């Protein structure tokens, strides 16, 4: 009798969408955002060897980048990853957000680039960086397309 837990991270616990637009709301400057974004990360806890294996490699960014999920009962998904760059660390947050115990579907129902766009967290940035963005949601896609089959 007993329950193993792990991987406290907040993204939508209380990391929410909103609760980052709250954060952001008086930050108007991208500096800011792109500040405290580096500090998102700091926040996030460092990621263990252990669950770099339960994750994936992705060497597609700014720098390396590790990202876990998988589906539940129901479908709830839950993602847990990080990164080298503080940046890109933070930017998983709000990922992680977007993807609050999302459903594949869901997902492909509503990119998780949104909350990006609409904090403007990746709207501002460069169309280049963007591309790896992209990479990390089409992680998601290809993920949809094994659940969704």
């Amino acid at each position: 009798m007993t329950n193993p837990q792990f991987a406290g991270h907040p993204f939508g616990t209380t990391v929410t969408a909103e609760t980052l637009r709250n954060t952001f709301a008086p930050l108007t400057q991208w500096e800011d955002k792109y500040r405290q974004l580096i500090m998102l990360g700091k926040q996030l806890p460092a990621l263990p060897d252990e669950l770099k294996a339960q994750a994936k490699e992705i060497a597609g960014c700014e720098n390396r980048v590790w990202l876990g999920y998988t589906v539940a009962e129901n479908g709830k998904m839950h993602f847990f990853g990080d990164s080298e760059g503080r940046i890109v660390r933070g930017l998983l947050a709000v990922l992680l957000t977007a993807v609050e115990g999302k459903t594949a579907a869901e997902l492909q129902a509503q990119s998780p680039l949104a909350l990006f766009d609409e904090l403007g967290l990746r709207a501002q940035l460069s169309a280049s960086r963007s591309q790896g963005l992209n990479a990390l949601s089409e992680a998601i896609i290809a993920a949809t397309k094994q659940v969704l089959e």
